[PDB]
């Protein structure tokens, strides 16, 4: 060999793959309109009328294929594809189109064929010819294909259910985006949620990986607030090159352009025929609307109890992918994710894919109990709510001084707790500095003990006395708000806390650790609708309603219920300046005014949130 | 806004930039032959009249100035680059021929113009054109040009010293590579380093980034031990592939390829002309053998003591452009990194580059002692050797039952010490598993304790009792080893070991630490010529001469010196069969025996360790 | 008050306890023979014939009642009292006869009335006394009395089922101390173990509270190699004023000393009165014969399978009384330890101790499986042995090569394996440096990963191919090893490991992790009898005998089975200086020798562990 001989020689360097127990293939799958999808397959070697599991992604097939450079698959493929691998499965999957190696144009969450897609393909039809292609081209398989995934791989899977091919035999959409607008990732409630800007640049810059927004510093606090608005900041980062950015300023309130892609009215209008199995986190901090509201959308038409399944786990966003044996201070019982991929999403998916495999006792809700610290099997959800369930919520009202109890309010007290929220100084939704980067703060931001937030004077603390015997909660709290503000609009931020006995000496950290079991904001410009935004009234006491993440909690005795009201959750959510503007991406620095916030008590007007006791 | 309007847009995206303190420059710059090497200038906003530092790097210039996307240049750049932020100084970093975006064939440390290079261009040539470019073409500049880089980084400086243009003012080698035969990265006295393996793919793979080698598991002590030879992981790894992989190979011995290759022997040779400062880190364990050896081959001509000078700091390879505050469990005085970068560096650099600047009061040597945790300013290094230094080594022999001392060996006494080498059963160089990846690992291996081997059979161990008064050494420790081998092959390590006093009150886990100041291996059929091996006559004790690394430490009172012999340093070397084979790499299963060792401890055969005392 | 009033009053400061939710009471209960016993008794306020909770202790009653200084009797007490405390139970720490606030001699686990105690009492009629002091004047309490502790605290419990009052309806002996020579904490199997040097400091230097033994250095395996024998290091540290000490090296041997305070034997002629549960950790580091030894001695009494039960839990000594999440690098499905006291130990308690409690579902045998993770109720244990078992032991041969199969050794091998065992430089029960006082290091040896030794060529190593199908043992492997010395003593360890898959994705630490699953060291000199020891004939094959540690463990697919043999496991066990000695205890410095050792592998002599498989 000469020494000026290249050592880069310009041929592809192959890997070895001699001691590879597994084969990987990759194709270029046409679609109906000759665009082709970058597809990757790998196949256990030796299988033999082996099932597929698909997943469609907007996150690199690739790179999902390879969560370790090995030849074991159970190392190559991603911890949550454990229960497929150990099953024999085909795994499967593919870019979306317009992303990575993928042909075609990306539409952020491309829209059903409708009045928003004027188009002959979407991700149904795509996910349709994806699966033709497969039982018809992968020999090695029984032509029986199961579809999962997490997020936007969620999604992708309920798109396939509005109209699925008949090779489509189980369905598991976990933590979907259904309503982005409504509780998912763009809004909650209509606040805006400025965590996603990085995902903006990181998923719309280029066909494959982007990047993030570069920061003037370390703490989003300060870059955010010193930045003024979101348009502002979007603007100084360059967004206005995003068409997304653009569809996002342009329709601010709840109109046709969301209502036509909330995909829990679609699922409602949709024929119950794929056992489908509905899936989130307890703490799903970036779509915890979707999962519960696509199961009670079909619920109701599942007859016998086998096609509508629903599975809410003690999990952060997407944790049931990985190790559920904790979530920042919590600690639960075992591997809760593990757990459920074991247990009961294997036997349910084998039951659907696996030639001879016997029927699964799936339990029709599968529900961790996050204050008693075990799984619930149970055949329906909620077990309590206002009306038509098992159990009948009770008013948990808000009291002067302070206090918290199931009794009304009584006269000869003040009839309201008063607050200054100051737009210049918000609320912090997590100690300062805020990195949005930062993995462990974001995906543990839900249980994060809020005392770092509990005496400030800008947070309402509402708290009741010690329990002497459990009280077990077990469906979607709702807030009956009676509130108002010296100015003409603003946030309303309310949260559900167990509090931990005062002394925890097994485990100090935990002593008098403030919870949140659920919480919640709500931009109150849409307190009367959603779709038609409009000013509060000065100092006027109005009614806000809206409904708290669900909560499958005992609080145990030695604890104590509380509620934190405030009006900013910063800089997850932009600044409600507190003066109403036609659109509040594009506030102006006058806009941002102080307001005298009244969270009233009385007996004509009590705040309180029905509590789905039982 | 249509909402099919596609979110990648057609026009790619551009992120913002105005807030940014500097301006971002690339250019295509070519060399004599026509090929264009991608060349990144990072420019302070208003810079005029100001010096340039160039660094030539095969990882990645655009990568090398994006520390972290911010619009800081302190920021943006390295934290080695912060003198140069703070100094005004224009940053640039070039693609070398043949990587990322630089055109042109890519050969592993190109060689210059000669025996082994018959084309007209070498890294002297590109960094010549290169620099005559940037003085022409950058007008912010006052046309004086400075080098710096560690490692591959570092011997583009040293290439560009062959033949400098008359712009290079000043040049620093940081842990250059001189010598990658006899001490540096690829073998260390002809024993092969397999830790560069993962270096092969990631460099030579593509024309940008690589990736390693699949590993079958996580310990590398078991992927090297099951896979054989040397030869046989990188066959079953795809390595074949690699024209560099052949030529290390076919080039087992110190033969005209290696010779050729030798940079400490052409600036022996080389005039000196441009201020140069040597630097490397006493704890250097990737190139140990560079900068101090080429510092030596011309400091005889340094006749005002002003072009030629040498740093050696309490640092791993490339340390001392991160943080010098510690090194695994050893704790310095300060920021020993930042010092040298803020203290030395820069006056050295402002001297000869910016105009009108003062002089700087640098000192020949630079040198860290790490016995006594301080920074010694000298005229001259090594301050003790055999012969023509202000202080004489002393010879410090092993003795028999495992002791230590300056005094020669006394009759009555076993006339040396046995153990047995075992290839199945290789004694390992640091703590099981062994995981390359680790970068904490392997930064800090050198320093690691070394009773996770002592008390092993097939290590022998030689000790003094504890020291009464501070033994300082100041040189490169020499070894003379009597020993003798059943076998016809074997390797030689030598351990030069400070051992901490036996408790450490104030640092608990330091009590009895055996930190290795020095240590060496020797591929022992090298014995009489590095280019002509020889099979070691069985049964026969001889003798083998080889240097230690250089050490600045004094041995404090409390503490003992301590010296470990062993045949193994496994996976980080491969393992010496013990068997005369023509080619170590590619040793076939049988290949391998059991050997039985003896170190010669009597006064007729006596083996010990030149030091460098004063 | 005036400036020079003393600050310190002299009389004594009574703490605030108006806010406590219990009662502490101190008092001096009078034995048979007047000598009067310190008992702390805590209450819970508002208590009414409620039982109470008895446990008797050598660790300072005040203390075990302290673990936090609160006015909740949940965090006053330990964690393992947490279940007592919510069951509303009155709970009772007495010190026992010489200890702390007691009056009374103190004998080191005092032995019953018999040959070894002339007296009138002992713990047997130490807590008659005491539990007929406390239903006769505690009114606070409805007369039952249950006994529970772990260690010596549960070898008190043991002591009174000898002969127990009528009061005591239940007992839970957690990890006793039963046979102090056979296997639980003075020495194993005849080896001594130097762990408890500092126990006998800490225990026997005053009434109190004493102290661990001052140490030259930090390394263990240094301080106890440079002393020379367990019996010069204890000379030097001052233990020769210490009965205690004498006892030890005056009954080396199982000779009548030792047979008469073997509990187990006691058991095995005591009726079957109290329902008593045993209980022990796997992995219990220093009690692992006592509670299955005494429970066997009991159960075919036990005719309804009503009186006698057993648990044995993933955890090291005493870990049932805080939290079994963890073990080392183990992770176990959920708080196993807060799972037994909360589903099986509380209610078991109540159905015996608290008025008209319902029937508890206590299974016979609850048992953890360490390879499945999770827990087992049986009706009987062992599941396998080599008669009289649901299931039948199959020999795991050791092979030549480093192999082990379930096959019988085919002829043409190597009839053994050869290994030098060197006491000078001994092989280390873990990690150097060793601290004995560091309770994370001793905790959590037994589940260390044993790579740090293997490789090691005093340290034979046996392994699997890996698993293709779980392998499930349910019993006590039992060793049968054929093996030679060059010398006329020798010790002889042998490890049952669960080798992980090579690479474990998901928690990459794991990945190759050599888990003991059991282990055992047995020392050669007592082969043909313990009371009488022999010298081994030098270099003839000899059988040897011996029961490693319980399992119930499967070995999943892709793991490995494995064995280490080694002959020594230092500093927890003296050295074996392999040459006969009278009392190895005394052994002098030319005593200690080098030996060969091998290990038979052959079809006429082949070494094997009856596996205890199902
Ligand atoms: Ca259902
Ligand atoms: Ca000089
Ligand atoms: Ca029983």
């Amino acid at each position: 060999t000469s020494p000026m001989t290249p050592d880069i020689t310009g041929k592809p360097f192959v890997a070895a793959d001699a001691s590879n127990d597994y084969i990987k293939r990759e194709v270029m799958i046409p679609m109906r309109d000759g665009v082709k999808l970058h597809t990757v397959i790998v196949l256990p070697k030796g299988a033999k009328n082996a099932p597929i599991v698909l997943t469609r992604t907007p996150y690199d097939a690739s790179g999902r294929t390879e969560r370790l450079a090995s030849p074991h698959m159970k190392d190559l493929l991603s911890a949550g594809d454990d229960v497929f691998v150990e099953g024999g499965y085909i795994r499967v999957f593919q870019d979306v189109r317009g992303k990575y190696g993928s042909e075609g144009d990306y539409v952020m969450t491309r829209p059903l064929r409708g009045p928003l897609n004027p188009s002959e393909v979407d991700h149904a039809t795509d996910a349709w010819d994806t699966i033709d292609w497969l039982v018809k081209n992968v020999s090695e398989s029984n032509g029986k294909v199961g579809m999962i995934g997490s997020s936007y791989e969620g999604f992708t899977v309920v798109m396939a259910l509005t109209n699925p091919h008949p090779a489509l035999k189980v369905a598991v959409p976990e933590s979907p985006m259904i309503d982005g607008w409504m509780g998912d990732d763009w809004f909650n409630y209509g606040a805006f949620r400025q965590v996603n800007f990085d995902y903006f640049t990181g998923q719309l810059s280029k066909r494959g990986k982007g990047a993030g927004i570069a920061r003037q510093g370390h703490d989003d606090y300060s870059n955010f607030l010193q930045a003024g608005s979101a348009g502002d900041f979007a603007k100084a980062a360059g967004l206005e090159q995003l068409p997304w950015w653009h569809k996002l300023t342009e329709h601010a309130a709840y109109d046709a352009f969301w209502q036509e892609q909330a995909l829990d009215k679609v699922m409602a209008r949709t024929p119950l025929k794929v056992p489908t199995m509905w899936l989130q986190g307890l703490w799903d901090q970036e779509d915890m609307w979707g999962a519960i509201h696509s199961y009670a959308a079909m619920e109701p038409r599942d007859k016998r109890n086998t096609l509508n399944y629903l599975v809410m786990g003690p999990w952060r966003h997407s944790q049931v992918n990985y190790d559920g044996s904790a979530l920042g201070a919590l600690n639960f019982e075992g591997d809760t994710a593990r757990q459920f991929r074991h247990d009961v999403l294997r036997p349910f998916f084998d039951q659907y894919l696996v030639d001879g495999a016997p029927k699964a006792d799936t339990p029709p809700v599968f529900i961790y109990n996050t204050g008693e610290n075990h799984w619930d099997r149970l055949k329906a959800w909620p077990r309590s709510c206002d009306k038509g369930c098992a159990a009948t919520s009770k008013p948990l009202y808000l009291q002067a001084g302070g206090k918290l109890s199931f009794q009304p309010p009584v006269a000869g007290q003040a009839g309201f707790e008063e607050y200054v929220s100051d737009p210049a100084k918000p609320v912090p939704f997590v100690p300062r500095p805020v990195d949005f980067a930062d993995r462990a703060m974001w995906t543990t931001w839900l249980v994060h003990d809020q005392r770092f937030v509990d005496g400030r004077p800008d947070v309402l603390t509402f708290v009741t006395e010690p329990l002497t015997e459990p009280l077990q909660i077990a469906g979607a709290p709702d807030v009956h708000l009676q509130a108002s503000t010296s100015g003409s609009d603003s946030d309303w931020v309310v949260k559900l806390i167990d509090v931990y006995p005062e002394e925890m000496a097994s485990n100090p950290k935990m002593g008098g650790y403030e919870l949140p079991v659920s919480l919640a904001i709500f931009r109150g410009r849409y307190r009367e609708s959603f779709s038609t935004p409009k000013p509060l009234t000065s100092n006027q006491p109005l009614a806000f309603q809206f409904g708290l993440p669900t909560a499958n909690h005992t609080f145990q005795p030695g604890h104590r219920v509380m509620v934190q009201v405030q009006s900013s959750l910063f800089p997850l959510y932009d600044r409600n300046p507190q003066t109403y503007v036609p659109n509040i991406f594009f506030a102006k620095p006058g806009d941002y005014q102080k307001a005298t916030q009244r969270v009233y008590v009385s007996p004509e007007q009590p705040s309180y949130i029905s509590l789905p006791v039982r």
